[PDB]
């Protein structure tokens, strides 16, 4: 599923991610605009040989299991697979233990070089919240 904005706007409010360990709505719109261009289904391989999952492009090396990155952890304790669903939950949920985990948004590299210290509620603009 390619999510519009303001949809994925809502979707991101309703599973609780306003101002979630303060981050405003629009950092988790930009966030996922940059990862995966509001794509549930991007995947991206790294060069450490982990791959980056669904709309907020979460890493096999830490946050999920896909079988396929030698040494790596699971530490959602999910299927990789789980975060490229249409339905954004599982993302959602394990974003919420990775942004709590120390250095909040900036495990997103995207959200620190492209949203960090930006006009961020530009994202969330005209939504219907
Ligand atoms: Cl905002
Ligand atoms: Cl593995
Ligand atoms: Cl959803």
């Amino acid at each position: 599923k390619v999510f519009g904005r303001c949809e994925l706007a809502a979707a991101m409010k309703r599973h609780g991610l306003d101002n979630y360990r303060g981050y405003s709505l629009g950092n988790w719109v930009c966030a996922a605009k940059f990862e995966s261009n509001f794509n549930t289904q991007a995947t991206n391989r790294n060069t450490d040989g982990s791959t980056d999952y669904g709309i907020l492009q979460i890493n096999s090396r830490w946050w999920c299991n896909d079988g396929r990155t030698p040494g790596s952890r699971n530490l959602c304790n999910i299927p990789c697979s789980a975060l490229l669903s249409s339905d954004i939950t599982a993302s959602v949920n394990c974003a919420k233990k990775i942004v709590s985990d120390g250095n909040g948004m900036n495990a997103w590299v995207a959200w620190r070089n492209r949203c960090k210290g930006t006009d961020v509620q530009a994202w969330i603009r005209g939504c219907r919240l």
